[PDB]
């Protein structure tokens, strides 16, 4: 019924390749941190890339309204970290490069007024920033207490 | 317990990485057949992400208990079909590279008595040899149909 502005597109093929490479990251980690019995670590790992997979179908549904097509795109590896802090910040790096990434489709897509596409990246944005914001406490607590502190206060 | 051969945990990473990479991918694929209208081919595609998310369980589990790390190793574009044609060609060009690292594999673990390694990745290629089937025969029948008329059989 109506094929969307080709920039745009681009754009939020590349969010779903992060959306992508950070499912697999935190399905990864999330499965790491329950092998050495941190819960409540990986519940939240666990549930994060619940969400980011429902953002991934939020944009292919996108692209495939807006009549593009689904074109990854190099995702880029990959960075699965050896232990709970070196994976904490591995996921912040993806997240804040991810958000950078929403910040500047969301500008474009207002500029040729994509307002149904801005609002929706709009709407990601918001869940991203809680996960970093949740993030940059995890590993301010690990800097403060120390990594082995940290963990036997989880457990 | 038991820290496992090293090489061994380096091919199941390796083959960890070909599910997460076919997992997206055929999370994609399932979602652009199905805006198609092409119930039966989004069936197969949607079943199949599922049982390599299996697939990617069992590996990690089995990297996990051998005391081996997940480290993911570039897991390399990702080729997303234009038409049902293509994409079924893509899939078919990921699953028997897969197949052939999977038989490569299956072979070291045996070298080196990792019976367990060897019979988990032996029951995975039996089902990648299946959908291997699957597909050669749909790719067949569109060579001998033609890609319109396969589709409208499929509707
Ligand atoms: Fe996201
Ligand atoms: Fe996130
Ligand atoms: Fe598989
Ligand atoms: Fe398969």
């Amino acid at each position: 019924a109506m094929k969307g502005d080709t920039k745009v597109i681009n754009y939020l093929n590349k969010l779903l390749g992060n959306e992508l490479v950070a499912i697999n990251q935190y399905f990864l980690h999330a499965r790491m941190f329950k092998n050495w019995g941190l819960k409540r670590l990986n519940d939240v790992e666990y549930r994060e890339s619940i969400d980011e997979m429902k953002h991934a179908d939020r944009y292919i549904e996108r692209i495939l309204f807006l009549e593009g097509l689904p074109n990854l795109q190099d995702l880029g590896k990959l960075n699965i970290g050896e232990d709970v802090e070196e994976m904490l910040r591995s996921d912040l790096a993806l997240e804040l490069d991810g958000a950078k990434n929403l910040r500047e489709a969301i500008g474009y897509a207002d500029s040729v007024r994509d307002y149904v596409s801005r609002d929706m990246m709009i709407e990601i944005l918001r869940d991203e920033e809680g996960h970093i914001d949740w993030l940059e406490t995890e590993l301010d607590l690990i800097q403060k207490m120390g990594l082995q502190n940290y963990l036997q206060a989880q457990i």
